[PDB]
């Protein structure tokens, strides 16, 4: 006969404690596969099922096309342009289908993406294979290829060895990740509204420095730029631009500012995301040497030392392809995607959604739904292989890491030939070891804008087999 406490407010599991993708999840076990938290005015919606997941990607795509404001979000789009962080509309539209459309000026030519990617990855491993017999961090070697990957694909410029404006690009990159979001961008409750901090300001000086960057290569651009030269994605842009002059509906939407911040979201999503799985993918190699050796003898077997790996090795090298599946199954890049938004009152699995309503799709759920996987906690590459191993196969159709529909990924054939590519030539060439003291890296992740991995290193050693084929 005692009275219940007022009760002002009420959260389902704790802030700042666990993995957010992880909590979500484990709450369907309650709440089912699909709820949603109020935070003051705003409305969030979580979903963990396949199916509810694809009526928001792909059947009721434009329906969620849209994405929510956020301070940290703003800074680093200047304000909702570019590409990820521009909700749905003329300045998305126009911007996404121009980036598209610049990979295909390397569909096959003197630069096609596979020729780009492999000069690149060629210098990685000539730097690499100097530190023979020590343990190294690879994350800037790697960064610097894909960098020079992303420059080309953008400028076709590259950086030489020792130029210091990639030490720069590299501590605004780790500033803006760090401050751009505490762990994931999907913040239960807005700490930086409450107490006095300094987020934001941090978050300016490191954009700053990201924006005077890209604006000293766009004026100096504009010598160099020819109209009837399209061979890079500034061209693609500037040459929309100058389409907006008839006696001009796409001219507002091209600024300079507009121009930067899509060159920003492709050189930064081109470098972050990719360096990320490739480290994850020698850290589940270092954990599994099983799985290592047979990616040796498949090589080995396939491509041998003769000549370097191919693009067109993808069908042979079956193993290989799914490590790579299997790393995006289980560590995925964005384990809650980025966050959609409601354009419209619309609807999910029949229940109501209004307008402007924030949806997150749990990649984390779908990927470790244990209805749709066998041991789906476990690094296991044979499941994306039929039981002899000679082809691969789509055990589950809860299978989402490149997103579905309107805002998927635009990066994904640039991304899938990066990793298989930088994949290939480091086993061909390098034996990759425990570091001497036998330190594992960890494997829990570090959930940003991207899911990272501490860092680790790695006893790099030069391959017996790739020694003897040099007499
Ligand atoms: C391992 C590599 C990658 C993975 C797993 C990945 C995955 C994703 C996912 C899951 C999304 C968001 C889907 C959503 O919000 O519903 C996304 C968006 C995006 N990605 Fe990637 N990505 C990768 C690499 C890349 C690369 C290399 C590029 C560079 C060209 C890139 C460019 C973009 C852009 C611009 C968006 C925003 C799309 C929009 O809002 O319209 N991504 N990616
Ligand atoms: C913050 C950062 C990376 C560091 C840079 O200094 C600033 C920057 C620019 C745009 C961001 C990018 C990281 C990844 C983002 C968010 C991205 N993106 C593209 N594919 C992704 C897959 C998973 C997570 C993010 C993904 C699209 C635009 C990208």
């Amino acid at each position: 006969s005692l009275l219940s406490l007022p009760l002002v407010g009420s959260l389902p599991f704790l802030p700042r404690h666990g993995h957010m993708h992880n909590n979500f999840f484990k709450l369907q076990k309650k709440y089912g596969p699909i709820y949603s938290v109020r935070m003051g005015t705003k409305t969030t919606v979580i979903v963990g099922h396949h199916q509810l997941a694809k009526e928001v990607l792909i059947k009721k795509g434009k329906d969620f096309s849209g994405r929510p404001q956020m301070a940290t979000l703003d800074i680093a789009s200047n304000n909702r342009k570019g590409i990820a962080f521009a909700d749905s509309g003329a300045h998305w539209q126009l911007h996404r289908r121009l980036a598209m459309a610049t990979f295909a000026l390397f569909k096959d030519g003197d630069q096609k993406l596979e020729k780009i990617i492999c000069q690149e990855i060629s210098t990685l491993c000539d730097m690499l294979a100097t530190h023979n017999g020590q343990s190294i961090d690879i994350s800037f070697p790697v960064f610097v290829a894909v960098t020079n990957v992303i420059s080309l694909i953008c400028f076709n410029t590259s950086y030489k060895n020792g130029d210091p404006e990639l030490n720069v690009i590299q501590n605004y990159n780790e500033g803006i990740i760090d401050n751009l979001s505490k762990d994931s961008l999907v913040d239960l409750v807005p700490w930086l509204k409450i107490f006095p901090n300094k987020t934001l300001e941090k978050l300016k000086s490191h954009v700053k420095i990201r924006n005077d960057l890209l604006n000293k290569i766009l004026e100096n651009y504009k010598e160099k730029f020819r109209s009837d030269s399209i061979t890079n994605m500034l061209d693609t842009l500037m040459q929309a631009k100058m389409n907006s002059d008839n006696g001009d509906q796409d001219s507002e939407l091209l600024s300079d500012n507009h121009i930067l911040t899509t060159i920003g979201d492709i050189f930064g999503a081109g470098v972050e995301t990719t360096t990320s799985v490739v480290k994850w993918t020698l850290a589940f190699l270092l954990h599994n040497p099983q799985v290592k050796k047979k990616l040796y003898e498949e090589i080995d077997q396939n491509v041998g030392f003769s000549r370097t790996p191919t693009i067109s090795d993808r069908n042979r090298l079956l193993l290989l392809e799914a490590t790579i599946r299997e790393v995006l199954r289980l560590r995925p890049v964005a384990p809650m995607l980025i966050p959609h938004k409601a354009n419209v009152d619309s609807s999910i699995g029949e229940f109501a959604v209004d307008k402007g309503t924030e949806v997150i799709i749990n990649l984390w759920a779908l990927h470790h739904n244990e209805k749709e996987w066998h041991q789906p906690d476990q690094f296991m590459p044979e499941r994306f292989l039929n039981p002899a191993g000679t082809q691969l196969i789509s055990p589950s159709v809860s299978y989402l890491p490149f997103g579905a529909g309107p805002r998927s990924c635009i990066g994904e054939i640039l991304a899938r030939q990066e990793l298989f590519l930088i994949m290939a030539w480091l086993l061909q060439r390098f034996d990759l070891e425990v570091p001497d003291d036998g330190q594992l890296p960890s494997l829990e992740g570090i959930p940003k804008v991207v899911f990272l991995i501490d860092s680790f290193k790695v006893k790099i050693k030069v391959r017996q087999a790739w020694r003897e084929a040099q007499a």
